[PDB]
């Protein structure tokens, strides 16, 4: 199961990633850093969890 985006940001930089109005992405990663790895139906960089709804599934 994915996550659910809730709020929507734009910018695009290393280590930076843009948030979606509403929709899902696949927000889950293990890292030794705070700094957390996410995947998005589409596109891959870097965790949204800034506001979205992760399941582990």
């Amino acid at each position: 199961i994915p996550a659910f985006v809730k709020f929507a940001y734009v910018a695009e930089r290393e280590d930076e990633l843009s948030l979606v109005k509403g929709s899902r992405v696949t927000v889950m990663e293990k890292c030794s850093d705070g700094w957390w790895r996410g995947s998005y139906n589409g596109q891959i960089g870097w965790f949204p969890s800034n506001y979205v709804l992760e399941e582990v599934d």
